[PDB]
């Protein structure tokens, strides 16, 4: 799902993700984080 996570790029969510949901891969939409 989408988040309020601010992000400049996806790699940067990718591993707030893995560590805090524990999802497999996160991306950076409209400048807030998408985790999968």
């Amino acid at each position: 799902r989408p988040t309020d996570i601010k992000c400049s790029e996806s790699y940067q969510c990718f591993p707030v993700c893995k560590s805090r949901f524990g999802k497999t891969n996160g991306r950076c939409v409209n400048g807030f984080c998408d985790c999968f």
